[PDB]
């Protein structure tokens, strides 16, 4: 639904995240974020043009919202479990992930 409403989605509720006062809120931010990371995962950002869907960059471009959502899922598990501080680290962990794809395809 529009990469850059995706990676606004992201962005958004990583700050949202950082003010949290509860797991609840926390857990809501970490589920947005997994579908706006699902749903990215599906478009073509514009530096992969005219990319075949087989190509390493495209693969590699779908590959790194699979990591991601993986560490969402980690952290979501800190959220249900009520750990908030310990999940709103490893929030604060999710930019590692960030910095790789835009530092090759942004
Ligand atoms: C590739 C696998 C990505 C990962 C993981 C993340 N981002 Fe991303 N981001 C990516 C691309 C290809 C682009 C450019 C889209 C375009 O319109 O050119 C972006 C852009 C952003 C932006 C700027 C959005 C805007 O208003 O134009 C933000 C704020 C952003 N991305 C945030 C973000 C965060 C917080 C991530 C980790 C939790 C993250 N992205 C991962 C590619 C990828
Ligand atoms: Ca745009
Ligand atoms: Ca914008
Ligand atoms: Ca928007
Ligand atoms: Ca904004």
């Amino acid at each position: 639904a529009d990469l850059e409403d995706n990676m606004e989605t992201l962005n958004d509720n990583l700050k949202v995240i950082e003010k949290a006062d509860n797991a609840a809120q926390v857990k809501d931010a970490l589920t947005k974020m997994r579908a706006a990371a699902l749903d990215a995962q599906k478009a073509t950002p514009p530096k992969l043009e005219d990319k075949s869907p087989d190509s390493p960059e495209m693969w590699d471009f779908r590959h790194g919202f699979d990591h991601l959502v993986g560490h969402i899922d980690d952290a979501l598990k800190l959220a249900n479990e009520g750990k908030v501080k310990e999940a709103q680290a490893a929030a604060e962990q999710l930019k590692c992930h960030c910095n790789a794809c835009h530092q090759k395809y942004r």
